[PDB]
């Protein structure tokens, strides 16, 4: 996240960390077993972590869950990114209580100008490298399709959409990968990519929640 500022301890409850002896994506937890986050954070031997604040120090509420299965979207296309969305079934249940909880699915698709929560342990410098120890958070609105495919014609297919800043100095970053897009108490988006990090006229690209959500469900259902 740059440009943006410290949520405070377990405040977004849905948060969670993928996690293979370092911190590689973020993801967002739907229910007691499954979570969602990105396709392109695919990899085998995945430990989710619930709870978390500061990544690096275990300071009470954490849970360390490993992943019994990851389902990358069938349709998932590395070269575009299109599809990229992937469901993480935990081994054991969630405890779920006041720092551990789920968020919903949309019953629609948001609408431009919705202002939406974005956050994750990503990269907080546009230009260097500087990995944060707590979660970062960040408010962005979600901007019109003919401004995002203005910014990357060709590029933005019906699951995307750009939230953001146009000026710049606001965006998501590597290491937020996967991590949730929450806007009016809904999950909207995934974060998923872009060109650089809050350089002006290259907004955040995001995975379309809401037109997966029949598939999320179906999914789930037969797993
Ligand atoms: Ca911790």
């Amino acid at each position: 996240i740059v440009g943006g500022y410290t949520c405070g301890a377990n405040t977004v409850p849905y948060q969670v960390s993928l996690n293979s002896g370092y911190h590689f994506c973020g993801g967002s937890l739907i229910n007691s077993q499954w979570v969602v986050s990105a396709a392109h954070c695919y990899k085998s031997g995945i430990q989710v972590r619930l709870g978390e604040d500061n990544i690096n120090v275990v300071e009470g509420n954490e849970q360390f869950i490993s992943a019994s299965k990851s389902i990358v979207h069938p349709s998932y296309n590395s070269n575009t990114l299109n599809n990229d969305i992937m469901l993480i079934k935990l081994k054991s249940a969630a405890s779920l209580n006041s720092r551990v909880a789920s968020i919903s699915l949309p019953t629609s698709c948001a609408s431009a100008g919705t202002q939406c929560l974005i956050s994750g342990w990503g990269n907080t410098k546009s230009s260097g490298t500087s990995y944060p120890d707590v979660l970062k958070c960040l408010k962005a609105p979600i901007l019109s399709d003919s401004s995002c495919k203005s910014a990357y014609p060709g590029q933005i297919t019906s699951n995307m959409f750009c939230a953001g800043y146009l000026e710049g100095g606001k965006d998501s970053c590597q290491g937020d990968s996967g991590g949730p897009v929450v806007c009016s108490g809904k999950l909207q988006g995934i974060v998923s990519w872009g060109s650089g990090c809050a350089q002006k006229n290259k907004p955040g690209v995001y995975t379309k929640v809401c037109n997966y959500v029949s598939w999320i469900k179906q999914t789930i259902a037969s797993n």
